[PDB]
């Protein structure tokens, strides 16, 4: 099924994401990337088609691409639907030279499946091209992602891009007043002063026995949710290492109502990543290679990837969570419980109807 693959993804991209880079500050929307690159999936063929769905984790052994492409168009269809539109919405654009038209069926898949636009550009004026873009990314995600692709590409003459919004109220906000600065243990030898929040509620609460970490489930106004995971100190890697559909569900099994002194920080992170190395590592590289196969974009013309770009920020504050997400493909010519989170922590916002992994966090440093 979708919602199983789809967040195996997430973990896995998780993963490998944090090996690469260990002291950063991780942030970035899974969900973004796996519409993005199943909708770039509608354009290739042959071993560079088969290698992109098996990265995202389909079997297309035992399932249609048809299937696929279904699935996501249902998960676009529900993130419209008039409960969740107000606090989310997720699209999808292609950015096309004047040179190039697309086949008919590609053009037409894109719109089906994906409610993509089509907007022609002129690529040979780069400057204005990427300013056209950065600033329609920049709009639909309400100003929150930007500068998408910046100065740092070659021209291209395709581009796709998904955006993904999201806006939630806590359903247990923190207390206005409460929020004080704390210490933030970032290392051993690094110390941070960071805005604390705090609330004494009663939350759902689970010490692992299982794993060396505490975690904390809490809701949004609307359907999504979220887990806080505090790993004991020197353990990250060990818990993130679990990070798995088994892990999640034994802790929401685990999960139980409990008085908490809950004490977060007030996180402001983004981050920057080119999925080129990640992907490559998730064993999808055809994309980039003077071997690719795009030949369902168009007719007469050969077309590589040249680059695989996410940008994703998060804000938390004692009211909710504001977060955007955005990928870019670029293709060329071929007595309460004591909770502290003042030293790095997980953050894991799904959406209880879909199960969609929304957004992933690795917080090294909150400010
Ligand atoms: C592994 C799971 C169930 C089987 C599956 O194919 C995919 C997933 C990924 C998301 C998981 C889901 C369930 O376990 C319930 C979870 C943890 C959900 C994300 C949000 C959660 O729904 C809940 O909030 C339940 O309280």
């Amino acid at each position: 099924g979708l919602a199983s693959a789809n967040v195996d993804f997430a973990f896995s991209l998780y993963k490998h994401l944090v090996a690469l880079s260990p002291k950063k500050n991780i942030f970035i929307s899974p969900v973004s990337i796996s519409m993005a690159l199943a909708m770039l999936s509608l354009g290739t063929c042959g071993h560079t088609r088969a290698q992109l769905l098996q990265g995202l984790g389909f079997n297309l052994t035992e399932r249609s691409e048809t299937e696929i492409h279904q699935g996501f168009q249902h998960l676009h269809q529900l993130f419209a639907k008039s409960d969740t539109s107000l606090e989310m919405t997720m699209g999808n654009a292609l950015f096309l030279d004047g040179s190039l038209e697309l086949l008919e069926s590609f053009s037409a898949d894109i719109k089906h499946y994906y409610e993509s636009e089509v907007l022609a550009m002129n690529f040979q004026d780069w400057a204005t091209a990427s300013r056209q873009i950065n600033s329609y990314v920049k709009n639909k995600t309400q100003g929150k992602i930007v500068d998408l692709f910046s100065g740092l590409d070659s021209p291209a003459i395709l581009v796709l891009v998904n955006y993904i919004f999201f806006k939630g109220t806590w359903t247990q906000p923190f207390d206005l007043a409460s929020t004080r600065e704390e210490n933030f243990y970032v290392d051993e030898t690094t110390v941070v002063k960071v805005p604390m929040m705090l609330q004494s509620s009663t939350i759902s609460y689970l010490h692992d026995s299982e794993l060396p970490c505490q975690l904390v489930q809490m809701n949004y106004v609307g359907n999504g949710t979220v887990f806080f995971i505090l790993p004991d100190k020197g353990k990250m890697n060990t818990v993130i290492a679990a990070l798995s559909r088994d892990t999640i569900n034994r802790w929401s099994a685990g999960l139980t109502s409990s008085q908490v002194d809950l004490y977060i920080p007030k996180v402001t992170i983004s981050g920057v990543y080119d999925l080129g190395d990640v992907l490559e590592e998730m064993g999808i590289a055809d994309l980039f290679t003077n071997q690719a196969n795009f030949s369902r974009i168009t007719q007469d013309a050969q077309l590589k990837s040249s680059k695989v770009v996410h940008k994703a920020v998060l804000q938390l504050n004692e009211e909710g969570v504001d977060t955007a997400g955005s990928t870019g493909v670029t293709l060329n010519l071929r007595k309460p419980i004591i909770l502290r989170f003042n030293q790095p922590f997980i953050i894991m916002i799904f959406d209880h109807f879909t199960w969609s992994s929304l957004f992933l966090a690795r917080v090294m440093n909150p400010v």
